[PDB]
DNA sequence: TTCAAAAGAAGCGGAGCTTC
């Protein structure tokens, strides 16, 4: 109540009176934000921060008294200190273009005279700055405290925003720009996620200024003031930054792609300060000074990062005692520096390490257009990930003397999806070549018997870093295979590394013997191997060799078989029993691992199974349309046009069809995950384009070292045996493009008919400008999609399955019907106040909803269950962060551009996204948060998702925990989970209340498509219910199967490698058994289990 | 309709329709 005159105390002269019921001008900043209990920013009362910080900065003695520390960060050392006086100098030219835009906009329509006789100007979308400003004679300027607060802000965002933004995919440039994602042009999504959209610049600017102005939010002001004033302070900030040349923007307008979309979309970024710049070693100073508890830093020693209380982006979400205890585990876990790789990474150096791992010096004319742009990104992930492991050990060596010495923390948070996520782009989790320089593993190894586990472990880790299988095989086949690499193909680079582990030197032709040595096995913990086994070579105590190579313990299959695990419901089938097999649930062979499940058992995983089902299918295809040959012409060209360009189609002479695993792994994963075949055929299309794309600059550095050759040569010569055989395979080429794209099969009455496009490929080829664009593109997809996708969708469902396909429809339906209701439940209730709103006289249109308003509307959705609960995991599936329910800007820049849409959270459609939040949270994220908590669990290693990396000294029982930690997770029951949350929705939805809109997408998923039309209320709610009982089915299905699956005796080695599976113990024997002798005695225990339900 | 985060710009006027 008095907080009212405590914020005026601090700023007594911001114009307009705080009080929302005065008549004249109030300010809302005032009425927006209290002074906080305890101090956060230690810029709150200063009088000049920007002097104040600038003098806290200039030296270790002043900024250790600034922050009232008595050591500061080592790597503050006098270098640093320099660049942080230029940069406040900077600062103050920032403050500077600031008043000066504030003065332009005053006087542009005489906005501050009107301000000055009581135009409510600080109420618009674009003054809501006038509420920090001042009198000043006959005009306005900034409050100085709040002006350079921001200014702190918007350095430090300068500094390290580029290394926190979110990764840009196909999906996320396809949402941003409208354009279809199957039809992307190439090197757009590069382009996008090079930059950052409007929205993405002015959120985290505006976030970091209201966290730098250090106060609270109060609970009855409207969000319009409570977001908007910081928001448009960001928004003023960002066009200083592009004034001033720190921020670029880039409009990209998106009629030069596709020439009836017309959005114009604006890219924004930051301009990069030199790798060597000083203050890449310690970039974090003015956060640190600025805030009591900082956010952005290193943790070194003993300094732990704190716990996050809410899910990532989902603050709805309070994350779960045992999910706090996992990202505990985790943050405690120490890192270190692997000194020799970062000497072999300087050595090498940025230009060698991009000519090794990305595309080197890209010569833009002995490229393709296309090509040339996938080449770029691929050198920018390399080199951003280069200079940011550089910038980290610039911090590192300040630390100590030692720099293997000094442990390292992450941070990590738990995603909507139940995923410890490492936070930060480029760290161990995320980034493969900084994986091999920072790990929490680390082993003192007896290698001076070949004969020892010691040297076993050590063989494993080295192979499985060279590329080779070493799930698939047993330790010795392994060690066998291992030592024929050693000392065959990979003894050149050994020798190389030996001497480098000499005298520190590398030879010039260096790349050419690594790339030589490596072929395909080339990758960064490949060099890691290579690396420890030289080391190892010229240890001086064999006996006592130290060492971070791992071994990971690696998911076979993961997800796929989470959910044939998870969500399968029926009673069981000797086809599952297989199936399940190819991923480490053995039923009935005590201690089997699956190294010998693939060595004497079954040799095809689930992929390659996948891939078998599909050329079952394509035969079947091929057979209903043996007649038509334009049909088997057209599967034929397809067929042909993958041979030519992907290694995984093979066509032989006799026309025989080999197809490898890979063509299934990504089509597999995203099919169980609700992705449509469209999407599917996308991808494959885009891999195909890509290798002709490619193989057109093969053309153009072979027309170059040769003008004679002969056009079929120069495509064809690395491929074919001769000049006429070359021929034939341009002629191949030629034809099928010709044909798949001017022909496109269509779904008419379940049958398949050709229709021409009249968009043929015509022309003499240009390898430098050739590109497969527009009508061409979805020609190729149309074919790719009926001809070998849909075969390859009926293959994978005969493999994982049709009751599992079944259950993820159901759960899809269900958190889609969920969703839907809460999305417009929500708008609806905000529509409601807003229309309260408009008979308050101080309320104005765009002050919008108070905080304290929306978590009333959110918390009167509670009896809809928006929640899913598993007693260890919360799943949210509608929560977002959306411009819909607003649907308003919610400032803009002085100049009346840069509008940032009002973006709340609040409930929105799932889609199919309920099945891989399910899928993969009660999954992998499951079984990585057991594996971080249970009893005795394992030290010192680096979890991925679906995989651990184990220090070597620990492979077996890291291993066996592991698989065990599995077993834990298939004791699950998502569609249980499912089930009691929607049946709750179930017993308090009106459908009634719903808009039409809304009325009209349930239908989509709880009715068949004749039922949709003109359904009554009653109609899509008995539909609805009906869904519930099937949810309800399932789940008791799955609850029984899991019960019986746990009374007979299995060893489940699904995290593969190591070949320590674990035991459960069942008591009932099924060793000598076929799957379907095993199917009947399961089946046996289930039809008992449940008539012990009954009675 | 795969998931892990959203996301057009800009004149005139003072919101929100409008044209690109």
């Amino acid at each position: 109540e008095e907080l009212k005159e405590g914020i005026d105390a601090v700023y007594p002269s911001l114009v307009g009176t705080a009080d929302s019921k005065a008549e004249g001008i109030k300010n809302y900043f005032k009425l927006s934000f209290t002074l906080p209990e305890e101090q956060k920013s230690r810029t709150v009362g200063s009088e000049a921060p920007l002097k104040d910080v600038a003098q806290a900065l200039s030296s270790r003695a002043r900024y250790e008294l600034f922050t009232e520390k008595e050591t500061a960060n080592p790597a503050f050392n006098g270098e640093v200190i320099k660049r942080y006086k230029e940069l406040m100098e900077h600062g103050e030219g920032i403050a500077d273009i600031l008043r000066s835009r504030l003065a332009k906009f005053l006087n542009t329509k005489d906005v501050g005279k009107r301000f000055a006789q009581g135009t409510e100007a600080n109420r618009w979308v674009g003054g809501k700055l006038l509420n920090i400003v001042e009198q000043d004679g006959d005009t306005f300027k900034y409050n100085e405290q709040l002006l350079q607060t921001a200014v702190l802000a918007g350095l430090q965002w300068r500094l390290t925003a580029t290394s926190n933004t979110a990764i840009k995919d196909a999906k996320d440039v396809a949402a941003i720009t409208g354009i279809d994602q199957a039809l992307l042009p190439e090197g757009l999504v590069e382009q996008f996620d090079t930059g950052m959209t409007l929205t993405e610049a002015v959120s985290s600017l505006a976030q970091k200024i209201e966290s730098y102005w250090g106060l609270s939010r109060n609970p009855n002001a409207p969000l319009g003031y409570t977001k908007g004033i910081p928001t448009a302070m960001a928004a003023e900030i960002l066009a200083a930054f592009v004034e001033s040349t720190d921020v670029v923007e880039n409009i990209v307008d998106m009629s030069e792609i596709d020439p009836d979309n017309k959005k114009t979309i604006g890219l924004y970024t930051i301009t990069e300060l030199d790798s060597f710049d000083p203050i890449n070693s310690f970039p974090t100073a003015i956060e640190e000074a600025v805030l009591v508890n900082p956010t952005e830093k290193m943790f070194f020693g003993d300094d732990i990062p704190p716990v996050a209380n809410t899910q990532l982006r989902n603050p709805a979400v309070r994350n779960t005692p045992e999910q706090k205890a996992a990202l505990k585990a985790e943050q405690a876990t120490e890192f270190y520096v692997h000194t020799p790789m970062v000497q072999f990474y300087e050595t090498l150096g940025k230009d060698r390490i991009l000519e090794l791992m990305g595309a080197g010096t890209l010569n833009k004319e002995l490229l393709n257009d296309n090509h040339a742009k996938s080449l770029e990104g691929k050198n920018r992930s390399v080199e951003d990930s280069y200079n940011q492991l550089f910038s980290v050990i610039e911090q590192v060596r300040a630390q100590s003397e030692d720099i293997s010495t000094v442990p390292i923390h992450y941070a990590y948070n738990m995603t909507r999806v139940g995923r410890m996520q490492m936070l930060g782009k480029y760290n161990p989790q995320s980034a493969k070549l900084v994986r091999e320089a920072i790990l929490p593993t680390k082993a003192t190894l007896d290698l001076s018997n070949q004969n020892n586990e010691d040297f076993s472990a050590f063989q494993l880790g080295l192979a499985q870093a060279l590329d080779i299988k070493v799930h698939t095989m047993t330790r010795e086949v392994m060690s066998d295979e291992l030592t024929k690499l050693l000392e065959g193909n990979l003894k050149p680079a050994i020798d190389m590394m030996v001497e480098f582990n000499t005298t520190g030197s590398l030879p010039e032709n260096a790349v050419d013997v690594l790339n030589t040595a490596l072929g395909d096995r080339k990758s960064f913990v490949a060099l890691m191997a290579l690396m420890e086994y030289s080391r190892y070579l010229v240890a001086e105590d064999k006996s006592a060799f130290v060492t971070p190579l791992y071994v990971e313990a690696d998911g076979v299959t993961n997800g796929p078989i989470n959910a044939m695990m998870l969500m399968t419901g029926g009673l069981f089938t000797p086809d599952w029993i297989r199936n399940i097999a190819k991923g480490g649930l053995f039923i009935g062979s005590p201690n089997k691992t699956m190294n010998e499940h693939r060595s004497t058992a079954d040799n095809n995983d689930l992929y390659q199974a996948s891939t078998n089902a599909l050329m079952e299918s394509l035969g079947k295809l091929r057979s209903n349309y043996a007649s038509n040959m334009p049909i088997q012409s057209q599967i034929d060209s397809l067929l042909s046009l993958m041979d030519l360009f992907l290694p995984d189609i093979n066509l032989g002479e006799n026309g025989a069809l080999e197809l490898k695993r890979g063509i299934a792994k990504n089509p597999l994963t995203i099919t169980i995950y609700g992705s449509g075949a469209r999407g599917i055929a996308g991808k494959l299309v885009s891999s195909v384009t890509d290798a002709i794309y490619e193989r057109m600059s093969d053309v153009l550095k072979a027309r170059a070292k040769d003008p004679n050759i002969s056009a079929a040569m120069a495509m064809f010569g690395k491929q074919a045996a001769s000049e006429a055989h070359a021929e034939e395979l341009l002629a191949r080429f030629l034809k099928d493009m010709e044909t798949l794209t001017s022909t496109v099969p269509v779904k008419r009455k379940g049958v398949l008919e050709l229709q021409s496009t009249g968009t043929g490929a015509k022309g003499k080829i240009n390898p430098k400008t050739y590109t497969i664009k527009g009508e061409q593109l979805k020609a190729l997809q149309e074919n790719m999609l009926h001809f070998f996708v849909e075969p390859l969708r009926n293959g994978i469902t005969q493999t994982v399955g049709e009751s599992l396909v079944y259950s993820t429809e159901q759960l899809q339906k269900a958190t889609q019907i969920q969703s839907v209701v809460l999305e417009d439940m929500f708008k609806q209730r905000v529509q409601e106040k807003l229309a309260e709103k408009a008979k308050d006289p101080t309320w104005k249109k765009g002050d919008f909803l108070t905080q304290k308003e929306l978590n009333d509307i959110q918390a009167s959705l509670n009896n809809l269950a928006p929640m899913i609960e598993t007693g260890s995991q919360t799943f949210y599936i509608a929560g977002s962060e959306n411009a819909e329910v607003a649907n308003q800007v919610l400032a803009t820049n002085l100049d009346d551009r840069m509008r940032v849409p009002m973006s709340i959270y609040a409930p929105a459609q799932a889609g199919v996204a309920g099945i891989p939040f399910m899928t993969i949270g009660t999954g992998d994220g499951m079984m990585m948060q057991t594996l971080s908590t249970m009893k005795g669990a394992p030290k010192n290693t680096l979890k991925i998702f679906d995989g651990m990396n184990i220090g070597l000294n620990d492979i077996t029982d890291a291993s066996r925990k592991a698989n065990e930690a599995v077993y834990t997770s298939w004791q699950g029951n998502p569609i249980k989970n499912v089930y009691e949350s929607y049946a709750k929705f179930m017993k308090n939805v009106d459908f009634s209340k719903l808009s039409p809109e809304a009325l009209e997408a349930i239908g989509k998923s709880a009715l068949e498509y004749d039922q949709r039309e003109n359904a009554t209320v009653d109609d899509i709610a008995n539909a609805a219910s009906l869904i519930e009982r099937n949810l309800r089915n399932i789940a008791l299905g799955v609850d029984i199967r899991h019960k019986v699956l746990d009374k007979v005796n299995l060893s489940i080695d699904q995290m593969a490698a190591v070949g320590a599976p674990y035991q459960n113990n069942g008591k009932i024997d099924l060793s000598n058994m076929t799957p379907e002798q095993q199917a009947d005695e399961l089946n046996k225990l289930f039809r008992e289990e449940l008539e012990a339900r009954k009675q």
